[PDB]
């Protein structure tokens, strides 16, 4: 039907397989401080696996009218992402035990980064739709700024080279997805929705199966 | 009107009382740990009397359009249990005194089923609502798995009765919720509305008042 | 366009000043407790601001048909309160160093304050949005006790202090969103709308950048 289908159904299938991957790994695991890991970086997947299926199966679309077009918008994406960024934020922190000052304020402004995000992919007045973007990017760029500028001294050498991998790879994939929204179908509308919903899904994976591997497979979740 | 209003409304009423007695038997409690229970405990039929006066008066009932009728689907149901459900889990984690990463796998857990469950409750493909139903499944089979694999040595006798009570009243009652769900309106609708509304009025009051009863009349609650 | 959308751009205008001083102000502050104060009290208007900018554009909008009339009605105060409500009553909790049973009580509580008066809002049949605002001021009534009745001993000075102010803040200001609601245009309708969002900006201005000026400016946040 939608020609992006391709992209969700194997979105769909690659979350499944990490939670799945994730959960059979996480089997037999004693230590309470590699549990929280497990646990946080199990549920992210599940949660993915359950909005692409919905997106597949047609339940997390929707019509927003602007432009002058019925806009194709997917907004199962922000009930994911409300979910899932932050958790991948906590996994971060707790990485390097961040006092709960600094949890709070990343858990916040994701919530605030997801929540405009969300406003303006809904946002019918066209113009409108970018100012939302704009505030939703200041969070993401206050995100960026505390996780490198907001614990070294008394830091585990595996536990800061770990962080340091997995905040690069946080950096890197997260900015790329105010670019896509941008560029695509919820914005300017110079990139089809199905390419983008390709981009979504290399993202998406990577930023949750593949930061998940990266992490559980660190002795740094140990105590 | 509805013929299901006498459940609705008998609903309401046991959810307010069970409310308002944990209210006044709370009173005077200083012991911290007693303090937690007493909150969650107290918290669960609050919140579902809200939202089985929202069905009472109409207001948590939406026409969902499958199978080729317009089908009557209380989803106030959902709003209840996706902070209900996490709460009564609650009270069984903090009672054995389970470490956060369980915790965190047991309220992501639930809401996943909660969610899907919802999603399964809307959905306008008939067969897809099946689809959810069984993922929502997988989710609660999880749940019950970690309440019964997922702290023995180190865990006084109050408490080990009281919880292996408490855990055995929640895999029944539980366990039925998707049973009455697949039989009823929101699934092969060969259970009337009104018998269906009648088993959840049932199992609610007896998963959140009877459960509440149970809890607060321990000597376990207390350290 | 609204006669009301001086008092949102005023909001609006107000809420992002006082995030952007709380934000500078924070800067440097490394005690952790302070950590804390600033990432909550910061927070609070930032999600206010965003509310209100969606109550400005339109988007925060939306028509309720009751009484014989289509009603305007703001739902974006409501996912403002649902966050910033609880988030300001943990500000005063953790002040007081509050035991997590008596949090989870408020938060609750704060929860069903918020939820029922969106029932209310929401509610077609005239006379059932004036139960909702009763079961909502019950909570509202319970919040107050509990602030005033629910640590006195082992309390430095400079904490009791602060915290007596900020709770008579409390108490005055939310006290008098009940009575906004019950006369203005949710309600009984007896003042219009546009002096009605008025009333609304003083004092969730008061409540939010008002009560952080103070709080903030204290030493009591400092351990
Ligand atoms: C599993 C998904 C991840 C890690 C998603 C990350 C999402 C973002 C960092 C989204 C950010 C956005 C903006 C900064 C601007 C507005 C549009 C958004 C929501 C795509
Ligand atoms: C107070 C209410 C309680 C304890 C409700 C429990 C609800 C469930 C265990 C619901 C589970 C469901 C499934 C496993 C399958 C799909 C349908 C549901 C949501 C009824
Ligand atoms: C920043 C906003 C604050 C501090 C808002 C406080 C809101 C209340 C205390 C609202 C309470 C209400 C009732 C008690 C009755 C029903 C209507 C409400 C939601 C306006």
């Amino acid at each position: 039907g939608r020609p992006e289908w391709i992209w969700l159904a194997l979105g769909t299938a690659l979350m499944g397989l990490g939670t799945l991957y994730f959960l059979v790994k996480g089997m037999g695991v004693s230590d309470p401080d590699a549990k929280k890991f497990y646990a946080i970086t199990t549920l992210v997947p599940a949660i993915a696996f359950t909005m692409y299926l919905s997106m597949l199966l047609g339940y997390g679309l929707t019509m927003v009218p602007f432009g002058g077009e019925q806009n194709p918008i997917y907004w199962a994406r922000y009930a994911d992402w409300l979910f899932t960024t932050p958790l991948l934020l906590l996994d971060l922190a707790l990485l390097v035990d961040a006092d709960q000052g600094t949890i709070l304020a990343l858990v916040g402004a994701d919530g605030i980064m997801i929540g405009t995000g969300l406003v303006g992919a809904l946002t019918k007045v066209y113009s409108y739709r970018f100012v939302w973007w704009a505030i939703s990017t200041a969070a993401m760029l206050y995100i960026l700024y505390v996780l490198f500028f907001g614990k070294a001294e008394s830091m585990r050498p595996e536990v800061a080279s770990t962080f340091k991998v997995l905040r690069n790879v946080t950096v890197v994939l997260w900015s790329a997805y105010p670019v896509v929204w941008l560029i695509g179908s919820e914005g300017a509308g110079i990139v089809p929705l199905n390419i983008e919903t390709l981009l979504f899904m290399v993202l998406d994976v990577s930023a949750k199966v593949g930061f998940g591997l990266i992490l559980l497979r660190s002795r740094a979740i140990f105590g």
